[PDB]
DNA sequence: AAAA
């Protein structure tokens, strides 16, 4: 019996329903677009539960046992099995609206209420709204722009390295006892990712060295002229406050959005221009006690994140988040050295980091 | 808006 919680399931790369699964990823993005959050989640655990099965579905009959299918889902599946293709998927596809907001949105610094803005005064392509003369542009809209082709072009594995080691060299330079550690997609095994995320950790450094750190390390960037973009939000973490309730929990450690400049011959791929990537980077920087919560929170996937909140509420009555976890019955929070102590105490067989692809 |  599989299991309605991504983290009882194991979920890896080789997804055998990617006919089913990219149409009801395509549905469940729209139902965003269109603000209709419950279609969104009914369409986003659909699709989850099927990138679990380790085998493809050829019949409306190997639909049977598998949860999450509710009807609206399995008229979705039969219309595929049909004739190869989603008319649904396919509708939205073409809807003008959606073709705007993904268009819009894969601009660094738009989100959904500015691409709204702009579908509203008329535009329809992004060569309309860059040589626009009226718009005004935040600074993170402006690199965005500027980097366009490169952050559109996937981040591969040898570029995600090639970043790992200028972040490793700059922040070793600082705190030599730090440990760095790649998350996101990458550490769950995938070839590519729209960028590439990091979390820092020292064992020794202060409260006042750990705030440092993100600062001294651009600040190092932008002497070397490799900082093209850098944004820092400074910590909110509290030490002694309960982990969230919220069902999309909230980061409160320091951390901070960048874009490198990613020079050709620090890449050592089997493959030119003006021979430098921009490349998109997230830096988050915890104290080392809590550095199991943030990496299991930062490994992802979305879907994975979610689920292990929800089993930990709903099942154990338990609180977690990325900073914390809390038992309720027990009145105490729980300690972990690493992502299996926490598996451990949330009474879950160890998922590993490739098996999250949820 | 940036974020798995
Ligand atoms: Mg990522
Ligand atoms: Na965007
Ligand atoms: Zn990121």
């Amino acid at each position: 019996k599989i299991s309605q919680y991504a983290c009882q399931r194991r979920t890896t790369l080789n997804n055998y329903n990617q006919l089913f699964t990219d149409a009801l990823d395509i549905l469940a993005e729209n139902d965003e677009l269109r603000e209709n959050e419950g279609s969104c989640l009914a369409f986003m655990r659909a699709s989850s539960v099927l990138k679990s099965l380790p085998f493809p579905i050829t019949s409306m009959k190997d639909t049977e046992g598998i949860p999450c299918l509710g009807d609206k889902v399995k008229s979705i599946i039969e219309g595929i099995i049909e004739d190869g293709e989603s008319s649904e998927a396919k509708a939205v596809l073409n809807d003008e609206r959606y073709k705007s907001f993904k268009l819009f949105t894969s601009v660094f610094g738009v989100g959904l209420k500015t691409a709204e803005k702009w579908f509203r005064m008329g535009f329809r392509t992004l060569s309309k709204i860059q040589s626009d003369k009226s718009l005004r542009f935040t600074q993170m809209q402006k690199a965005g722009f500027l980097y366009y082709e490169d952050l559109v072009s996937c981040v591969n594995r040898p570029e995600a390295e090639a970043v790992s080691m200028l972040v490793k060299e700059a922040v070793v330079t600082f705190l030599p006892d730090a440990l760095v550690t790649m998350t996101g997609g990458f550490r769950r095994g995938k070839m590519t990712g729209h960028d590439v995320d990091f979390l820092i950790t020292s064992p020794e450094a202060t409260e006042d060295e750990e705030q440092q750190l993100l600062h001294k390390v651009t600040d190092f960037w932008k002497q070397q002229g490799l900082l093209l973009y850098c944004d820092i939000l400074e910590s909110t973490f509290e030490k002694f406050k309960q982990p969230s309730r919220k069902v999309d929990a909230l980061d409160h450690f320091q951390k901070c959005f960048l874009i490198l400049k990613l020079d050709h011959g620090r890449v050592h791929s089997e493959k030119e221009g003006k021979g430098w990537k921009a490349i998109r980077v997230d830096l988050v920087m915890c104290p080392y006690d809590r550095r199991a919560f943030a990496l299991l929170g930062w490994t992802g996937s979305r879907q994975f994140e979610r689920d292990l909140r929800r089993y930990a509420t709903h099942e154990r009555k338990m609180m977690l988040d990325n900073h914390a976890l809390y038992d309720r019955t027990k009145r105490v929070f729980l300690e972990a050295e690493s992502e299996e102590e926490i598996f451990a105490h949330l009474g879950l067989d160890y998922i590993e980091p490739w098996e999250r692809n949820a």
